[PDB]
C-alpha cells in the first residue's frame, strides 16, 4: 500500500457518487460475469485521484467520459479493498464528471456477494441460480463503488441473461431487448436514492404469486416447484405492509415490492428495497407439513424485513457503529407489528427469551457498548450479534412503555420524515424524541449510559416497613449510572394488586409503599434491560407466594424471576439452591414462557455436567425437574390441539421427556414412527410432534436411513429441518461426521445447513469433540464460505465451545485461536466463548458438591 494515494480504510470525503448504471453480463454455467459500471460523481476538493472500493476485478479499461473521452490509470490496494483511479487533469471543486470502468469477475462461490449455485429439480433436472448479498460490504465485490453506507446515489441497473431466466432487481423493469444467442437484456428504472448495500438482482428460473395492494404490485417468487406454498407469506406481507404504512404514515415508494425464496441462502433473509430475499425455510409454509414454530418464524421475518424498508433503506445509518438503528428498531417493529396484527401468535414467548439470552452475553466483559466504533472487516460484521436486534429494541421497549404509546408513534413519524432518504446517527433519534416531549426530558442524557456503556444495571431492592430501599450498580462478575425507569408492582394485605413507575438517575433511591405489602416485583414484564436482586425475606416472599398462587403474577413476570435467580446464581449473589427452591413452584405452572426457561436452565446444567462425566448427577437432576412437571408432561396429548402457545409447551415437554427417557413417551414415539415409516411417509404426523417422532426414529440404523431417503426426496423443507435435527441426533459418530463433511461440501445439504448441523452434534455427548475438531480442521474452508466475524461464525465458534468446563478446554480452545490471524483472536466472539468457558470452570467450582447433595436423595 506503500505506493496507494490513500492510507485509511475510511474513503475520502472529496468525491461523492450521483448516479450509478451497472451493465452485468454473467454466466452460471462458467460462473463468470462481464461487467461495466458507469459513475457520475462530483469533486466537492480539488483532487487528482479518486479513491473507490473494488475486489476480485480484472479491470480492462477506465475512461473519464465527456464528446471526447480520456483513458486514466488505475492503481489497486487488495488489503483495503481500495482502487485508485489517476485523473489526466485534476478533478476541481464544484465540477462533477463521469467515469467508466469495463472489468470482469467470478461470480462466488461463497454466499456474499453476486454468488452462483446449482441445485436439482423434481423432474431431476440441474438448474442453475444467482442472488446477491451484499450487507454489509461485499457490493464492492460485484461492482467497483463507494461502498459506505453514506455514500447514498441512485443505481440503473441492467442485465443480460439467458431467456429461460428471470431477472430481478431492485427497481421494477422498464425494458427487455432480444438479442442474439438466445439472450435477453433486461434494464431497470432508476432507483430512489440508497446506499450501495440495497442494490440486489437475482437470475433463476422462478415463477410468482402477485397482488396489487393500493397501486404497488406485492409479489412472492419461489422456483417453479415450490410456487403452491407461498400464499401465506402473500397473505402476511399485505397485512403487515398495510400496518406499517399506517403506523410510520410513510408510504412505501416503489411501484412494487418482490419477496423472493432463495434454494440456497446463508442469512434468514435480507432487506433489500424492493426485492427482499429469504431462505425457503424463512418464506414458504404449508399448514400440513409446517409447525408452529414454522409459521411464527414465517411472519417475523416478513415483519422484521418490511421494517427495515423505513429503518434501514429510507432511513440508514451513517456509518456500521451505529447499526442498532437499523436492527434495533426494525425488531422492535416486528414483534410490536405482531403483537398489533397477530396476538394469537404470542410472539412475546420469542422476544422474552431472546432478550433473556442476548443479556447474558451482555453481561460479560467481552461485551461492547451497542454504539461501537468499528473500522477493520471483521469488527463490521461482528456488529451483526443479539447486542444491535435485541438490546437495541430493549432499549427502544424501555422508551415505549416509559413515555407514552402515542408519544413513541409521534417521535417515530417525525424521525422518519426528517431524514427520509437520508442517514443517521444516535443523538439524531435522541432528538427526535426531544421534540416530541418538547424539551421537558433529555432524552439524549437518559439514553447515554444504554448507547455508551456495555452491560446493564443490576438493580437490588429490599423493603424496609412501607418503602423499598433501591440501589443500582453494574452487572459482573471478576462504570457510570444508568437512567432506569423502574416499574412495580405490589400485592397488599387486603390482596388488592397496584404497579406504578419511578426513574431512578442516581445511585440509590427510596419508593414510598402507599401500604404494607405481602411482596413486590419490580419490573414488569421485565420491560426494561436489567436485572433485579432482592434481599432475603424479599426473594422469600415473592417465593412462597409462586407455591400458594403464581397467578397473581403474569407469565412474563414468572420467566423473568426463573431467569434472574439463576442467573444472580452464576453471579453468586444467592446460592444455588434458592434457585432449585423457586422453581419447586413448577407443579401448579402451566404456562410456555415459565416452563420453557425452567427448561433451558435444566437443560444448561445437563449438558454442562453430561461432558464432564457426571452421568449420573445429570440424570438425577433431570428426573427431579420430571416429577415437578410430571402432571403437565402426562396430560399432553399427540396431536395439534389448542392454541399457538400450547402447541409450543406440548412439543417443548415431550422433546424434554423423549430426550431424557423419562416415561413412556419412548414408547410412543418409537409407535407413531414405526407406523409412520410402515406408511412409507404417507401417514399424516402431527406437525407438533414431529420433531420428536423423527428424533427416536434416527437411533435406529433402519430407521436413521429411512429418514434420510425422504430429506433427499421430499418438498417441504420445514419437514426436512425435523428430519435433520433428528438424524444429527444420532449416537453414532460415523454418521455425525459424515453429516458435517457433507454439508461442508454442498452435497446432499446445503451448505445453508452447516451451523445448524455442527451446533446439534456438538450438543450432546457423541459430537461434543466431533464438533470443535471439525470446526478447528476446517477453519479456513468455513472462512471461505461464510465471512470472518458474521453471525454464521460467530454462532460456530459459541455452539462449539460453550458446553466445555475444564482448564485443559480453556487453554486449548484460547491457543487453537492464538494460532490464526490477530483479528482473528480478537472478534469479541471468540473472546467471549473464552469467557464462557471460565464461567463453566467457576461455576463448577462453586456448586459441583452441593449440587451432588440436593439431589443425594
Ligand atoms: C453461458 O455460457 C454458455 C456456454 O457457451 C452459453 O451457451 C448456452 O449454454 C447452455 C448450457 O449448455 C445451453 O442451455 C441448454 O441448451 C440445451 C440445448 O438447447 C437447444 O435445444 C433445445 C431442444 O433441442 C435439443 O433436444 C434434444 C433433447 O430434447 C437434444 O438432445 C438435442 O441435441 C437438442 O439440443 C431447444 O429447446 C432450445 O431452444 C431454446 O432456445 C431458442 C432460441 O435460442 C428458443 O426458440 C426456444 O424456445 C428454447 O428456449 C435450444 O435450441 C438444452 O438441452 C438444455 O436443457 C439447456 O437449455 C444454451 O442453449 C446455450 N446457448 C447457446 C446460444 O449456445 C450461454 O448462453 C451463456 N450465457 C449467457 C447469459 O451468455
Ligand atoms: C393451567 O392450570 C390452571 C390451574 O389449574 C387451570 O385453571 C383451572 O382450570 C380448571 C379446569 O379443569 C378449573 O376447574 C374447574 O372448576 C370449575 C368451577 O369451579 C367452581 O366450582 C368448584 C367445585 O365444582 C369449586 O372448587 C370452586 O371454588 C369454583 O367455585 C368447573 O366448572 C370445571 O368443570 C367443568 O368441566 C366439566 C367437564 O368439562 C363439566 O362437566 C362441568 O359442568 C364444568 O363446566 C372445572 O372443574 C380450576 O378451577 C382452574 N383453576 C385456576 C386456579 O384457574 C388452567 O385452565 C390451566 N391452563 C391450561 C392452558 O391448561
Ligand atoms: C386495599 O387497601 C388499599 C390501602 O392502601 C386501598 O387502596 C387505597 O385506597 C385509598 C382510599 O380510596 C386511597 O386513598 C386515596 O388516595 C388518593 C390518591 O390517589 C392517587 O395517589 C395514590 C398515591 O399517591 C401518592 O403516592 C405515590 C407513590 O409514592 C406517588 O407517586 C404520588 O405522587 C403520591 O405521593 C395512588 O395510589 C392512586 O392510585 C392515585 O394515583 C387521595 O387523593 C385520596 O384523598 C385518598 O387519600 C389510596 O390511594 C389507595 N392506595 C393505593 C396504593 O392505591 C384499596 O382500596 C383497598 N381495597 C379495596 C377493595 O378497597
Ligand atoms: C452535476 O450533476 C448534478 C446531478 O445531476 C446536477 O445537479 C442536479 O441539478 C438539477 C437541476 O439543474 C436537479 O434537478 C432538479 O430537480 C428538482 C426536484 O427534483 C426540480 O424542481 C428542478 O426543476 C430540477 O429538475 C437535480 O436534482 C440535481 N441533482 C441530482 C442528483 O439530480 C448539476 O447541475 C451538474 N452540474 C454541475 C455543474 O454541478
Ligand atoms: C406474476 O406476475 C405477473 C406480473 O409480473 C402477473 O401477470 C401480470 O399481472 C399483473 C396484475 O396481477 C398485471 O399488472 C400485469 O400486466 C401482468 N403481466 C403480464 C405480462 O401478463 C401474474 O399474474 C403473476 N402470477 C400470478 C400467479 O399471480
Ligand atoms: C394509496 O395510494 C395513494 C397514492 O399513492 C395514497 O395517497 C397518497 O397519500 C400520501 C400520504 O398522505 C400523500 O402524500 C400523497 O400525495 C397521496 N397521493 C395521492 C395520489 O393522493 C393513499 O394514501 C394510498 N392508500 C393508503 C391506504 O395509504
Ligand atoms: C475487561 O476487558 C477490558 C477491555 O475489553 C480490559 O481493559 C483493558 O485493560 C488493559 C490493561 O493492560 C488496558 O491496556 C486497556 O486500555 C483496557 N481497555 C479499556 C477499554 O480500558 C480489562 O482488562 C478486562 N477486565 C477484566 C476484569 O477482565
Ligand atoms: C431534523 O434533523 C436535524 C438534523 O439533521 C435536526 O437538527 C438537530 O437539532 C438538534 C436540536 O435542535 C440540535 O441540537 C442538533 O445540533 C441539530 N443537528 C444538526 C445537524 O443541525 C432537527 O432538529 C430535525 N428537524 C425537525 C423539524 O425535527
Ligand atoms: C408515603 O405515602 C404515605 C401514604 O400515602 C404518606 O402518608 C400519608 O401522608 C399524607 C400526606 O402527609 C397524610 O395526609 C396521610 O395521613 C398519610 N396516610 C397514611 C395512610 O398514613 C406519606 O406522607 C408518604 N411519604 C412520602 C415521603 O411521600
Ligand atoms: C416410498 O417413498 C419413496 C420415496 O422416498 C419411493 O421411492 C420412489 O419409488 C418410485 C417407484 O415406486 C421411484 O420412481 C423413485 O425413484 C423412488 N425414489 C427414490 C428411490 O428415491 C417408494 O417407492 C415409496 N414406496 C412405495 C411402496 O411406493
Ligand atoms: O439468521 S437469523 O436467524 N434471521 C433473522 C432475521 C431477523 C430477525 C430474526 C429473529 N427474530 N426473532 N428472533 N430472531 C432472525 C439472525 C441473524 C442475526 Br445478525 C441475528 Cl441477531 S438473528
Ligand atoms: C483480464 O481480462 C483480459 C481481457 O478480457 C484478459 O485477456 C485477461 O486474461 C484477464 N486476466 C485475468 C487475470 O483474468
Ligand atoms: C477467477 O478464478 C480463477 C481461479 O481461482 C482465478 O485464477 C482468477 O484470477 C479469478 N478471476 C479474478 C478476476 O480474480
Ligand atoms: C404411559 O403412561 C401413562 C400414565 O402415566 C398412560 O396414560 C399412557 O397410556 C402410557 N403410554 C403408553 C404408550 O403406554
Ligand atoms: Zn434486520
Amino acid at each position: 500500500g506503500k505506493l496507494f494515494p490513500w492510507a485509511q480504510i475510511r474513503l475520502p470525503t472529496a468525491v461523492v457518487p450521483l448516479r450509478y448504471e451497472l451493465s452485468l453480463h454473467p454466466n452460471l454455467t462458467s460462473m463468470t460475469f462481464r461487467g461495466s459500471v458507469t459513475i457520475s460523481v462530483q469533486a466537492l476538493q480539488v483532487t487528482w485521484n479518486i479513491i473507490l472500493h473494488s475486489t476480485g476485478h480484472n479491470i480492462s479499461r477506465v475512461t473519464f467520459m465527456s464528446s471526447q473521452e480520456k483513458q486514466a490509470e488505475i492503481l489497486e490496494y487488495a488489503y483495503h479493498g481500495q482502487i485508485a483511479i489517476v485523473a489526466p487533469e485534476a478533478l476541481l471543486a464544484g465540477h462533477n464528471y463521469t467515469l467508466k470502468i469495463e472489468y470482469s469477475a467470478n461470480i462466488s462461490s461463497s454466499y456474499y456477494g453476486f454468488y452462483g449455485f446449482s441445485y436439482t429439480d423434481e423432474s431431476n433436472e440441474k438448474k442453475y441460480f444467482a442472488a446477491t448479498q451484499f450487507e454489509p460490504l461485499a457490493a464492492r465485490s460485484a461492482f467497483p463503488c463507494f461502498d459506505e453506507p453514506a455514500f447514498k446515489a441512485t443505481f440503473i441497473i441492467k442485465i443480460i441473461r439467458d431467456e429461460q431466466y428471470t431477472a430481478l432487481s431492485n427497481m421494477p423493469k422498464k425494458s427487455s431487448v432480444v438479442l442474439d444467442d438466445g439472450l435477453v437484456q433486461d434494464e431497470f428504472s432508476e432507483s430512489v436514492k440508497m446506499s450501495t448495500y440495497l442494490v440486489a438482482f437475482i437470475v433463476g428460473e422462478m415463477k410468482n404469486l402477485s397482488q396489487d395492494v393500493n397501486g404497488t404490485l406485492v409479489s412472492i417468487y419461489a422456483v417453479p416447484e415450490k410456487i403452491g406454498q407461498v400464499h401465506y407469506a402473500l397473505e402476511t406481507t399485505v397485512k403487515l405492509l398495510e400496518f406499517f404504512q399506517n403506523y410510520f404514515e410513510i408510504q412505501y415508494p416503489l411501484k412494487k415490492l418482490d419477496l423472493v425464496a432463495i434454494p440456497d441462502f446463508e442469512a434468514g433473509a435480507m432487506e433489500n428495497w424492493g426485492l427482499l430475499t429469504f431462505r425457503e425455510e424463512t418464506l414458504l409454509y404449508d399448514s400440513n407439513t409446517s409447525s408452529m414454530a414454522d409459521r411464527k418464524l414465517v411472519t417475523k421475518i416478513i415483519a422484521h424485513e418490511l421494517a427495515h424498508q423505513w429503518f434501514g433503506n429510507l432511513v440508514t445509518m451513517k456509518w456500521w457503529n451505529d447499526l442498532w438503528l437499523n436492527e434495533g428498531f426494525a425488531t422492535f417493529m416486528e414483534y410490536f407489528s405482531l403483537e398489533k396484527i397477530f396476538k394469537e401468535l404470542s410472539s412475546y414467548e420469542d422476544f422474552l427469551d431472546a432478550r433473556f439470552k442476548t443479556m447474558k452475553k451482555d453481561s460479560l466483559n467481552s461485551s461492547h457498548p451497542i454504539s461501537s466504533s468499528v473500522q477493520s472487516s471483521e469488527q463490521i460484521e461482528e456488529m451483526f450479534d443479539s447486542l444491535s436486534y435485541f438490546k437495541g429494541s430493549s432499549l427502544l421497549l424501555m422508551l415505549k412503555t416509559y413515555l407514552s404509546e402515542d408519544v413513541f408513534q409521534h417521535a417515530v413519524v417525525l424521525y422518519l420524515h426528517n431524514h427520509s432518504y437520508a442517514s443517521i446517527q444516535s443523538d439524531d433519534l435522541w432528538d427526535s424524541f426531544n421534540e416530541v416531549t418538547n424539551q421537558t426530558l433529555d432524552v439524549k442524557r437518559m439514553m447515554k449510559t444504554w448507547t455508551l456503556q456495555k452491560g446493564f444495571p443490576l438493580v437490588t431492592v429490599q423493603k424496609k416497613g412501607k418503602e423499598l430501599f433501591i440501589q443500582q450498580e453494574r452487572f459482573f462478575l471478576n462504570s457510570y449510572l444508568w437512567h432506569i425507569p423502574l416499574s412495580y408492582v405490589t400485592e397488599g394485605r387486603n390482596y388488592s394488586k397496584y404497579q406504578s413507575v419511578s426513574l431512578l438517575d442516581k445511585k440509590s433511591g427510596v419508593i414510598n409503599l402507599t401500604e404494607e405489602v405481602l411482596w413486590v416485583k419490580v419490573n414488569i414484564n421485565m420491560n426494561g434491560y436489567y436485572i433485579v436482586h432482592y434481599a432475603d425475606d424479599d426473594w422469600e416472599a415473592l417465593i412462597h407466594q409462586l407455591k400458594i398462587n403464581p397467578y397473581v403474577l403474569s407469565d412474563k413476570d414468572r420467566a423473568n424471576l426463573i431467569n434472574n435467580i439463576f442467573e444472580l446464581a452464576g453471579l453468586g449473589k444467592v446460592p444455588l439452591k434458592r434457585a432449585f427452591d423457586l422453581i419447586n413452584y413448577l407443579g401448579n405452572e402451566n404456562h410456555t414462557a415459565p416452563i420453557t426457561e425452567a427448561l433451558f436452565q435444566t437443560d444448561l446444567i445437563y449438558n454442562l455436567l453430561e461432558k464432564l462425566g457426571y452421568m449420573d448427577l445429570a440424570s438425577r437432576l433431570v428426573t427431579r425437574v420430571f416429577k415437578l412437571l410430571q402432571n403437565q408432561i402426562q396430560q399432553q396429548t399427540w396431536t395439534d390441539e389448542g392454541t399457538p402457545s400450547m402447541r409450543e409447551l406440548r412439543s417443548a415437554l415431550l422433546e424434554f421427556a423423549c430426550t431424557h427417557n423419562l416415561g413412556n413417551c419412548s414408547t410412543t414415539a418409537m409407535k407413531l414412527f414405526d407406523d409412520w415409516m410402515a406408511s412409507n411417509g404417507t401417514q399424516s404426523l402431527p406437525t407438533d410432534v414431529m420433531t420428536t417422532v423423527f428424533k427416536v426414529g434416527a437411533k435406529t440404523d433402519k430407521g436413521w436411513s429411512f429418514l434420510l431417503g425422504k430429506y433427499i426426496s421430499i418438498g417441504s423443507e420445514a419437514e426436512k429441518n425435523k428430519i435433520l435435527e433428528a438424524l444429527a441426533s444420532s449416537e453414532d459418530v460415523r454418521k455425525l461426521y459424515w453429516l458435517m463433511k457433507s454439508s461442508l461440501n454442498g452435497d446432499n445439504f446445503r451448505t445453508q445447513k452447516l451451523s445448524f448441523i455442527i451446533r446439534t452434534v456438538g450438543r450432546h455427548f457423541p459430537g461434543h469433540l466431533l464438533a470443535w475438531d471439525f470446526v478447528k480442521e476446517n477453519w479456513n474452508k468455513l472462512v471461505q464460505k461464510f465471512p470472518l466475524g458474521s453471525y454464521t461464525i460467530q454462532n460456530i465458534v459459541a455452539g462449539s465451545t460453550y458446553l466445555f468446563s475444564t482448564k485443559t478446554h480453556l487453554s486449548e480452545v484460547q491457543a487453537f485461536f492464538e494460532n490464526q490471524s490477530e483479528a482473528t483472536f480478537r472478534l469479541r466472539c471468540v473472546q467471549e466463548a473464552l469467557e464462557v468457558i471460565q464461567l463453566n470452570i467457576q461455576w463448577m467450582e462453586k456448586n459441583l458438591k452441593s449440587l451432588t447433595w440436593w439431589l443425594r436423595t
